């Protein structure tokens, strides 16, 4: 019963910045933990970060230093803003919302594509 909007995203220079942001409506969002996974060409979908109701946030090793995840509970956003992008961060990213409400346990985005290219 929750609908995922993801927006951002595309393509950045190599050092740059970049913000993904995802928005839901449908559930109790304010209760309810949200984040990122992605899949690069090489590889499988893989956790990139999540943030609890409370604003408890976690990286992979993958990322940690470079993105911070953020959340807005007044417009139903979550936020992964992206720095010192390289290419191994070149992937499909997908909004996450694990619910702890009504609705079904967790709800996937379609994905949106980042890609990092030459400085
Ligand atoms: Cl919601
Ligand atoms: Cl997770
Ligand atoms: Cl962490
Ligand atoms: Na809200």
């Amino acid at each position: 019963k929750v609908q995922l909007q993801e927006s951002g995203g595309g393509l950045v220079q190599a050092g740059g910045s970049l913000r993904l942001s995802c928005a839901a409506s449908g559930g109790t969002f304010s209760i309810n933990t949200l984040g990122w996974y992605r899949r690069a060409p090489g590889k499988e979908r893989e956790f990139v970060a999540r943030i609890s109701s409370g604003g408890i946030t976690r990286y992979a090793d993958s990322v940690k230093g470079r993105f911070t995840i953020s959340r807005d509970n007044g417009k139903n956003t979550v936020y992964l803003d992206m720095n010192s992008l390289k290419p191994e961060d070149t992937a499909v990213y997908y909004c996450m919302y694990r619910n702890w409400g009504g609705g079904l346990d967790v709800y996937w985005g379609q994905g949106t594509q980042v890609t990092v290219s030459s400085g």
